[PDB]
């Protein structure tokens, strides 16, 4: 049994950041710091924390600024460092609360871009990294027109919409799409210029930032992901410095491998990979 506690901290700019702490009834084996993606929130991850908790892992999961229960204007960010600062604050909380535990940083989609960016900025500050369909090559996802728009407007007008998103691509389970579409806490609008620029910051410098990743890395990616082409992940595992790196491709899964029908196998793979590296 894994028990959820809700807490908050002051993120950068005094924005109120809400986060969950999931704690199991076994001696802590490691802490997991988890970053969700664009327009969603940490309560879309209840089942991931419960499965991690069954392996004795304590999961910390924040609602990014502008998401979920956290403060700030919805999906507003002006620089990638806003997201990574707040992620770093939560890493510190978990580090002070469970010293002597290994530290796993886990991120999906935009959260995967945030965790990669954090990781190359602080290569020595975590032990294991796990990325679900990481958004590390957004420049391959937007047109040249969208790219210049985001790069020129993302600091002055970070809420300006630049890019539509196909939400039916997040999962091939209709119930998952429907649950996303009816969630009053998720973003149903377009991709804003702010997040676009912030993700472009990550993508443009990924090939030379990545050799600074030394810690072990696991990447998960569905082959039918039409939100983030799997090719991006293949390219990332070639650029990372880490010798212990694997890409697990799941044939036929859509973008959110953790919400797909096969999610229990995906999570079984994650738990196995993590458990044997503690």
């Amino acid at each position: 049994t894994t028990t959820r506690t809700e807490r908050n901290f002051a993120g950068i700019g005094d924005v109120r950041i809400v986060y969950d702490v999931w704690t199991p009834d076994t001696a802590p084996q490691a802490v997991v710091v988890l970053a969700h993606g664009l327009g969603e929130h940490a309560r879309r991850y209840d089942h991931v924390a419960q499965r991690l908790g069954a392996a004795g892992l304590v999961t910390y999961a924040l609602d990014h600024r502008g998401h979920g229960r956290s403060g700030g204007a919805r999906v507003l960010v002006r620089d990638i460092s806003e997201y990574t600062a707040d992620f770093d604050t939560l890493v510190g909380i978990a580090t002070r609360e469970y010293p002597g535990c290994k530290r796993i940083v886990l991120g999906h989609s935009m959260g995967g871009g945030i965790v990669f960016a954090y990781g190359v900025e602080r290569p020595d500050n975590y032990d294991l990294m796990v990325l679900s369909a990481p958004a590390v090559a957004a420049q391959d996802l937007v047109s040249p027109v969208v790219a210049v728009a985001a790069k020129l407007l993302g600091v002055v007008v970070p809420g300006l919409p630049v890019q539509e998103l196909d939400f039916t691509a997040i999962s091939r389970d209709p119930e998952v799409v429907q649950a996303y579409n009816t969630d009053p806490l998720v973003h149903h609008g377009r991709v804003p210029a702010g997040i676009g620029r912030a993700l472009l910051q990550v993508g443009e410098t990924m090939p030379r930032r990545a050799p600074a990743l030394t810690a072990p890395l696991l990447v998960l990616h569905g082959t039918d992901d039409r939100l983030i082409p799997i090719e991006g992940s293949r390219r990332l595992v070639e650029c990372v410095g880490s010798a212990d790196v694997q890409l697990k491709e799941y044939p036929g899964l859509y973008h959110e491998v953790f919400n797909e029908p096969e999610r229990n196998q995906v999570l079984d793979d994650v738990v196995a990979w993590l458990t044997e590296r503690l």
